[PDB]
């Protein structure tokens, strides 16, 4: 597509899209299941659903325009929603003090026209599974590694696991995306958020998501660590049974939108 | 409501607020209790009033001013007042130091209009209850999560608990808010303050928090981390019975007004 | 006083203060006690002199400016150059046995200093008031039943003397109103330090109306406090029950001031 | 050489090249191997192959370009980022501390665009105890003493086999070619992974002039170690399951190259 | 000095140094000792030479100016950019084992990075930390014997790093000094704390005052000092972190700080 110029800035011109994407463990393609906390998260050689975090993700349709012009997302707030756990995640019997949240993580959020693009790798094959009701990797014999046999596919349903698909940096063309990843058994999270910052999403020509099929795409996943059981000991072996992944209670976005002719 | 222009700067036209909020860990609506240590956490399945740590709410009313004026604030100065808490938190017996404050951690603010609007959620319904003396969620059998079902009220007393509560993105629309939460059981806390730091409160068009209602309405909780008995030893499950949740000692706000011409 | 304009730079309108604020664990008011590692730290429900730091505190003299009353010249601290000086903590604190290995400073920290025309206003509160008392020869609150928040019936008063330990006085954020302060607390049993050092920095002193510290008192006032954490004795185990009748609060060596002057006519 | 001025910017005076280096846990020279978690890690006297992380290389070929000057291609800028994933069970379990493993441990990360292949200074950590396995390359064996001085071992990155537990980037050198690197310690230090598609790095000196790439290819090379892992549906970070554990590499680092073209003169 | 203007920038005019300091382990004055990891650190309550890490000092002459001299005007060098970094790699098992978490020890604990770039020695102040207790061994300098507290006031030891033997847990860059100087540290304490290194060959830091005035070399020389403790580290292929295994543990520098100063000239009268 040739991007021509924006159109004059007016109320009949511009729009704005508002949503929360919430925590999805899902059990299935047609199944985003949401909840903040996993169902136990069992130490076996397969990724359960359930117990395993997936992507959220919202299309959300925009309103139809009457050459052609197409809505452009140019701007987007995100900001994650969040309390602090300290009783509500179980307690350290061994440091009598309440556990809360800690663990490895994943902040996640992704703005575009069209799915997101991602890689699924399995990080141990010869050993580690993936359940039935996830998306995994093809079984294609392919290394671990995000080579050209790597399995690609796009976020299209509600059953992709973060433990098995990255964004894909030699795609998501039309689309801007931000990740990080903490390791560690143990690390805490560290969750800011307010109401006065805002992420441009303009490349170097002044280009910003063209949306080419009138619906802009929302991906996240925000996963803070693990937790226990309200009331129970945890961080031991004695209650490995219990532990859950933990996270956000929502991602909130707000969008911002002017109009682009395109050819 | 239609926003116009600033009034010049002048001595009449400009005013200034400050105010320290104290931490408060309520045991009801109507009752505040500022304390900056609460009653010891006890590990059950409830949040309990008296140990768990409460927003903080002050109505600050502005001066009358003689289309409308209206007073608007457009920056604040906003600093957390503490010291460093070595023997007065016990010390640990297995490692012979001072415990010292550590664990999971809440910094916030917010300066509005209005009171703060917020969302309530119970992170492990099954186990977990919020005792009467506490707001806590409808119970409409609802998921655990900032959905279309979630309680939303917003924070006019003393007694919203920070474990549930939740600034709400979706609204909050004249008002600047900032949080930043950290996680782990002992993660130690930083605490960074000064004279000299100021917070613009304008958004895109220069128009900052537009006092409709004549007040001024300042939202805050502070919480360091978790802390012992002074001269007793705690991290261990023996003294689990006095760990207590540790807050600032108050949270200084000094915020600017102007004057600003509406139209409702 | 009404500021007015900077009088014009030159050799005889410029001036700067130099000096080094020592660490201060002192037994009374009027005698401060130079050394960088406290007397141990004991575990009692008391805050103890020798053991716990007190900010440091210099008030300096400045120069007599001639023919000063007409309104009247003063000495203005428009920026400040400030350094902490240390050195890296081996063996010097002592071991860990379990885990063989020299244990170094760690611990709970706080790095603070303010420059004024006048002495640091600050205000004191017991954290646990129910248990925990003040040493007689350290400044501790009055005792009049106020709750441990930074509310109106908190003490309030300056740092004059030599003997306000940090375990109970904050800098007031309601006062100060010709001084620039900045501090930094640090929570945790054994977290690592971090001390950043050079001769390139310097830190703006003046307002959003181009105005520093206005010396009227004919004075600068220094203040300070930096603990770094917890060390042991050397050549003895630490971090554990065993030792703990040896743990003693690290500080820094010293905290370097360079203060930069100009005039300013006031009224 | 000498050089002169850009070429204007047109479609057919610019290029990009996209890669993905893949890690390497080499078994030799002749063979890179391309996995993300290396055999598992012996706490031996020697440094062996297959268990050691070794850089990456890509020498990419760049298109032929239609007085005494020629027109190069100019590496202006460029975009590079980590493909990865959070590693909770797949890592193994706590079993002391009833959780999943997670990868934490000492990292390394690193990134290098050039005309020519990274120079590198090869130095044994510990010679009296220390050996490296004849599949790695390691330091010549001079009696030199174990810091960067003018008798370390220096070489080129143009192999699969060198460890990057052996080999750093020679700041003496790497003349026509920018790197970045960062190494973190510990033993359970968890790594921190920040990605997107919005940042881009210049490589530019303070005369404007890039990576010129005389010899009509760009070399990029990569190093990108996370941490330590045990197996999947195993315990981990124990001595009774010491014999499991690997290293943990990133699962590929994307570059994408912007050139344009600069007249020189040899 | 009184400084005059810069010397038009031409191939004459301009120079460059470039070096690598090595990390030292001095046993006595004159005899630097390079190596990146010390001598097994005692636990004892003396600072020994062989094991505990002092600066590296490189002092490099610079060429003469053709007619420096001239009526009341001279040209000295001026340094006024430095490119510095450190040379490293990671440490998994190198450093030992720790038998009780079954993985590579790595590096870990107390860190120091220091470097400085100056037209005379740098400047120190020396503190005994613990001197009721503590010994510096008879083979590095200490802190003069005179009752003096450990603090850095008037009578604190002073003198200039011109010899190799000068342990980084004594001797401090002195604020009050370091006139024609640029200096940057940072300490980082604790037990076990990891280690963080940045490098790379993009950044370059301005040795310039705030009238533009960098190092101005008088003495005909650069004076480069830099001390890069990364940590400690055990014995390849044994435990380490324990009792059992503490006799063995040492220190760990970085195996080289690279220095590129970039000169021009300056008219001083
Ligand atoms: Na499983
Ligand atoms: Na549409
Ligand atoms: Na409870
Ligand atoms: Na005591
Ligand atoms: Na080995
Ligand atoms: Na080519
Ligand atoms: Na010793």
């Amino acid at each position: 597509v040739e991007v021509m110029e924006t159109v004059p800035l007016s109320e009949d011109t511009i729009y704005k899209v508002e949503a929360i994407l919430l925590p999805n463990f899902a059990s299935g393609s047609n199944t985003a299941v949401y909840q903040s906390r996993g169902a136990p998260y069992t130490f076996t050689d397969t990724l359960d659903a359930g117990s395993s975090l997936c992507y959220t993700l919202a299309v959300v349709n925009l309103p139809e325009i009457p050459t052609l012009l197409v809505w452009e997302a140019f701007r987007v707030e995100t900001e994650l929603i969040f309390t602090p756990q300290l009783g509500s995640a179980g307690y350290i019997r061994a440091q009598g003090t309440p556990a809360g949240v800690e663990g490895s993580q994943m902040y996640f959020w992704a703005c575009g026209g069209s799915p997101l693009d991602v890689i699924g790798i399995n990080p141990d094959p010869e050993r580690m599974n993936v359940a039935a009701g996830l998306e995994g990797p093809s079984k294609e014999n392919q290394p671990s590694v995000a080579g050209i046999k790597a399995t690609r596919k796009q976020v299209t349903a509600a059953n992709f696991p973060i433990e098995i698909w990255s964004a894909d940096p030699t795609r998501n063309e039309n689309c801007r995306y931000f990740g990080r990843i903490v390791g560690g058994s143990v690390t805490p999270p560290v969750v800011s958020f307010g109401n006065q910052s805002t992420t441009p999403l303009v490349d170097e020509n002044g280009v910003g998501i063209l949306c080419l099929f009138g619906a802009i795409y929302l991906t996240s996943a925000d996963m803070l660590g693990m937790v226990g059981y309200a009331g129970n000991p945890t961080l031991s072996d004695a209650y490995s049974q219990q532990r859950s992944v933990q996270a956000a209670f929502g991602r909130f976005f707000r969008v911002h939108f002017r109009q682009r002719r395109v050819k």
